[PDB]
């Protein structure tokens, strides 16, 4: 689902 999550200094897709 989630387009991006909030890890560190960096923008990644992870859960659905």
């Amino acid at each position: 689902g989630s387009r991006g999550f909030r890890f560190x200094p960096k923008i990644i897709f992870n859960e659905r």
